[PDB]
């Protein structure tokens, strides 16, 4: 299993990356990137913890002990082992704040494994290139070298004004093929953790009128010549004492510029078929969406805890008004958790025999989180009061003359004044900080319930009078069904 | 297995029942009560349906074919057989509108079976009376006679007069104990289906300061001398053509008066111990609470169906704003269902080996429905538009001169004019009649479903910082957990 | 000023009215309709009350004393006198439950008075019919004869049936034209109080591709031969003691069928011009929309009062969790009231010199009621608890042997046990009867979601970046605007 | 009228203030503070602009031209002139983001002016002192020297420890009564802009069982010996090109500690009486609450604008689902504005002849904002998409090789790619930074808006059944009203 130290070294590979105005010499070391880079290191080192060997690792089919990240769930029971693996990672690293650690996006490659043939036999202009072997090859490399391969699938909003038939810029497209590979030019909008990966997982989602020279699926090293990762600015805090979570690292998002970059045939999985990009890219995001639900449920759990802690510390916890508000937080958690459990119980098997959770249920589970996060945030903030705003710094607390005033301001029915600040600082980082803010934003444009969901229900499912919801009502109304 | 015929006959036993201003001579026959009575009769006859023998009946341990209402789930799979039993009943009778058919409240008696001794052992003032044997005797009678025994547990609201503690409350209490039994005087409030039972299941839920003599658990014949069942006025409709659901029967709710009622020792399960009334009465309500959720999930399913039907018939189903609203109804059902399924997967076993669903989850599931049901039905009413209001009556539709106008008014893309009226009539019955409005109040007649459920749970498990919710937040805040 | 007796007698004119399957011989005396009929009578008699002379009547410009329903406001103060007139009617008649009493819809005719000629000169196919004198004549008749003229504007639902081009719709249309007048055939849908008017106010609203032959504005007697008023079934209760409100009358809604009805030229205001129906029919609903808001603010006030009465009678009013819930109701009333007041302070004058309230503000006020009334219903019901459901009849309350149990059950800190039943009966009528339910549907139809509220705003106002909301944002963003 | 320069120089007076760990040598010049200080300076310079003399200044009673912040409204029209003054300030300075510029809290001193004597006559422990003259003295000083005097009323949370809420509080209390003044020791919990005022307005709000020794009202210089202003860490951004709003200054919040400071008698307004602290501190906060509402209506206006702009630039504005959402935003602003209008129309006069707005209405107005602010934020962000996240810094946009790609990326149906970035940056600052998050918290921190607002309301208005809401419901229920 890869080591954190090894991960950090592999970052200094001459990849060209900007964080805002600032060009980055070495992601592992630069003040704007090093902290998150060290979280990914932390991710790898976690798997060497003797006490975590059972939850984090398994003996693979080749006799090699690996991260359960690579393990395939065969049934619901298997899926709970997988979930427990993911939850252990999240609980350990920054209060489950990071959504694109390696286990999150790496598992998406299993959709290829489920049926590698289709990706080659459905390519347009793939001639006699062995794309199927390209899949098998990378899956082995990915797994055995324990690589980190972030997703780069999102396209620009694509000009909603011009003649769509003339699709020039800014989308990434094949501008020429040769005997050695293809050349691509354009950009990938919104990619998370691109600067911190070994390879990037280039792909796309179907949209009506998608050219075909734009249907590209590949995995290329991050430092492939002609690639520039332009990151938004980093929101990491420099004072760990004042910001226990925000100072731990910003999971950067970026737009990736491909400047006529050459992609060897060996690194391509599929090209050219808009029809194939319909539904197959969709499956690629299944495990990502499932992982998000896991993260969401843990977050709901954290908020309940924070609410119970801050509220017991101040001594308002036994007020009917307060407890009723805590009840809403518990409700929210139980609602999130129920979508998670129900989805895991109503799953199915992929071609590769992998047991997949029910997408209808976990996708609505995600919609439920997005639609109510504002509500619960407001409740936590209301319960915390000034504890998330008027936080005395260490210098003020430790002051000889006035330090004792702060101790008195924060003392409660359970003593331990320090705890008020500790709790308040977590709530602040989470909800009153740039860093905490991007944690809405992340899962936000990713969905938009009303919008996406019903464009994402009648896609694999049937929400018509002839579907499952039509039976009972029809019978009750005395109308024939079927 | 009892027939509806036998059931109907058992109603004419001299029970004293008021419906509004009138004393009812025969509940089975009276215009105000006969319809619901025939719904219970229908419940019984259903089990004799040759094609329903598998879902509805089983062979008991004594080699007797009985209703599956008497069957014990011993694992999750068995629980789903139980639920399928209940759902078959629900879908078949008045669109799952009735909440206290015999299978809903009869199974709560297994709570006694799980551990009969404790009810006697914990009694105060009932020594030498064989309460344990009383339990076994009634369980046997209830089952073998196939009796219907509604719960009568709900107490009068507390009188908040400053001087309340210096006079009698209206609550039911033991007023005398004798060699033959106990004399009982007072009121049980908001009882559902009392007038239609063979026996009533007398009991109480704990409240701070509840006196020993008010703690009574027993089952007595509905027609016990001194018992008067005061029902609310009946909202049953007379025209089945215009009212397909509301004409099928009104599940009456009652205030039961006990005028110095004599109860033989043989009908008594427990008396005198407030401490016992803490956890145990909650166990009795578990199974009925779980049944309510089953019914609530079907109702959510019905609502989505009606929305899809009426929305497709009018031709508004295609509009994106309309699709989004139908989707959020799908969301509601999915959330209800998720609670149901999650509670079934995380259940536990009683001392009697019976597999119970998770009360934390299904009870918060109930609270989710109760808090949202009005908002949800408003969406349905809004989507149906004028079709739930401007409904042509049969005579207007059949009118030789003007009927054709109504056919045109109700014609849409689907091209079946009659259907719009069929759907309009069930929506109207469900949410625009007094019969329909009853469904909002009879299970939510106290203050705040969410908090009520939350307060009940923290008397059953730890919702404090020392409980399961404090662990993750404590860790994150650097606070010790134990 | 017309008397109630005069109104009642005018109803007996051989008009053809169905209520459900029942043909009505006289709307004034029939069991299904007499009660609402008597509410309109009450409306008239109210104006003869000496003590009410000031708020209800004024001396007209001809020196005759008439109801202030005919009085014109010329400024903000004048609008207040008008509203005070409306509110006094509403408060007097059935808790403000009726929304189409004569003063509500009669005043819409002043739309014609603001500019009568335009209706003439914009007509197509009415050359030489002096529709202007027609207008002036009816306006005088309307007022001096003190008639009641309900609106009949609404059209059958836009359905794309099998062939909405090969076959004709149910819409009212000009079928033939003569030297005497016009012949119309078709239907007006969802009219309110039609069966109770002396005349009906025929009109239409614009709709993409509406035929000129369907554009018709007129006022004809209700008993005009060939006219049939088909009412939905009546929901009025037969027992005033148990239903203090729902027994007072049902403001019926109807479908009006015109079987080749002849309208004399002298009863026509405009025909034939789709362009005219684009802006003027909306002006007609302006005053009714304003009256709707007034009724809504009142209803919010009623609801607050009910919550305060029931919570005080029970004794929970001082509980912090109850105070907070009641605050929500007060918040809703104040929000409704704020829109009301703000619209009156920011109005404008019509050509007729009449001061109109701000439509943007009072229409959004209306939308606020529609979007929050379920939440308000829910909040009141939750506070009232069992009192709105478990209501003892007079017979039960007065029973000699068991009646005293109900006194004890309903006793509280403020004594007067009977009051709890009184309050509960009002709440039950308002929210848990057929009659109460239609007071939801009154507006539960007049606009698909918001597919017609910003398409009815952005296109009827600026509501663009160049509009009034674009100024501040543009500045702050350092952009354009100008 | 004071000058920005003059104000800046007044700051360097040896006041001891910390921003986090940093002791501040000069509030006017320090990097953590100078930006907000220059905003207060901007506030003063605004008054000297010739183009704004009309709206910002007036000739006072003494003949001297002054800022309209010192002007008294004597009627509704006058109040509107005052509102136009405040809004002009807000719209000019950082998009109305600052809530405690001098005009916001300075006007609260008019409370004293309304009735000066009562503050002395009600004092306890100051027998023989003339305090009334002090009010007139400071009032003159305040106005003529054009001083800035922030509020400092909020006390430490009354922790239910035992001896923390008993005597040994951090609460500011009178420890010593000299014949030259008093000596005070303790803490003022939360204070906004204290470190930026010439004086601080010391005061307190009543709470059950508050000592008379903690009831102190006064105005002392900020650089008084023994006073330390401890500020939370500052959230000011460094780069105005990336942060157009957040770089403009952080309106800091403080805990002020009084280590045995001596207040001269000529600065005391009242001491010793808890009964006085009941209603009079409420009147102090009246004008502040009104100003907050003015500010909240502007922000709601701003939010609508941003939503329109971004939605139009992306070309998503025509979508029915989107325009529906924008209409909700317009509804929020309309609702907020209506509370504002209505409060101004239903005000009253103070003893001093000042026309004050209606507090019941503008306080429920504030509550409406506090409750909905989170949801409307979410809608803005969801509408903006990646624009508020994936923002190309200046350097990336200007880049010679790649810049072009960002231009094509932000191109929309309306061109002007740069605008997407400009709007996006404004939104990010508002809701995705800590500077922004402070704004939706600093508002409410005391408890629950709707409840507390209503709790404070029951004190000013009669909200019982004997109150104004009891009338209508009582008549409807047949209950006597008095």
């Amino acid at each position: 299993m890869r080591t954190g130290k090894q991960y950090l070294e592999s970052l200094n590979d001459g990849r060209v990356v900007w964080v805002g105005n600032e060009k980055i010499d070495n992601v592992a070391t630069h003040p704007l990137t090093r902290d998150y880079a060290e979280r990914v290191a932390q991710f790898y080192d976690l798997h060497h913890r003797p006490d975590l060997q059972d939850v984090l690792t398994f003996v693979d089919a080749d006799g090699v002990r690996r991260s359960r990240q690579w393990q395939d769930p065969k049934d619901a029971a298997g899926l709970r082992v997988k979930r427990k693996y993911h939850e252990t990672i999240l609980r350990e690293i920054a209060a489950g704040s990071y959504g694109r650690l390696p286990d999150a996006h790496n598992y998406t490659f299993t959709t290829y494994a489920d049926d590698p043939e289709v990706w080659e036999k459905q390519s347009i202009g793939a001639e006699g290139r062995n794309l199927t072997q390209n899949i098998h090859n990378f899956l082995k490399l990915l797994r055995e070298k324990d690589l980190n391969c972030p997703l780069n699938f999102v396209d620009p909003q694509t000009d909603r004004s011009s003649d769509a038939a003339q699709a020039r810029s800014p989308n990434l497209r094949i501008v020429e093929k040769t005997d050695d590979g293809i050349i691509v030019n354009g950009v990938k909008a919104v990619g998370t953790g691109i600067a911190f990966g070994d390879y990037m997982h280039i792909g796309c989602l179907y949209r009506p009128g998608i050219p075909g020279e734009q249907v590209i699926f590949a995995a290329i090293p991050t430092n492939t010549p002609g690639v520039t990762v332009f990151c938004r600015e980093s929101t990491v805090k420099n004072d760990p004492a004042e910001h226990p979570l925000a100072s731990q690292g910003d999971e950067l998002d970026s737009t990736t510029v491909f400047d006529n970059v050459f992609i060897p045939w060996e690194q391509v999985f599929h090209i050219g078929n808009p029809e194939h990009a319909k539904l197959y890219p969709q499956r690629i995001f299944d495990w990502v969406h499932y992982h998000i639900l896991i993260r969401q449920v843990l977050r709901a759990e954290l908020i309940v805890g924070l609410a119970i802690l801050i509220t017991e510390h101040i001594g308002t916890s036994k007020l009917p008004t307060v407890s009723a508000r805590v009840a809403k937080l518990v409700a929210f958690h139980l609602a999130m958790q129920a979508h998670l459990i129900a989805s895991e119980e109503t799953g199915f098997h992929t071609k590769g025999g992998r047991y997949k959770p029910n997408p209808l249920i976990y996708d609505f589970g995600r919609a439920h989180f997005l639609q109510n996060q504002m509500s619960v945030m407001y409740e936590l903030l209301d319960l915390a009061g000034r504890s998330s705003l008027m936080i005395p710094s260490e210098g003020q607390w430790d002051d000889s003359q006035s330090g004792q005033w702060f101790v008195k301001l924060n003392n409660g029915p359970k003593g331990n004044p320090r705890e008020r600040v500790q709790i308040g600082r977590v709530i602040r980082d989470l909800y009153l900080t740039d860093w905490g803010g991007r944690q809405f934003m992340f899962e936000n444009f990713n969905g938009t319930p009303l919008f996406a969901v019903f464009a994402a229900t009648m896609t694999r499912d049937d929400m018509s009078a002839a579907g499952t919801y039509g039976k009972f009502a029809s019978q009750v109304c005395g109308i024939e069904f079927g």
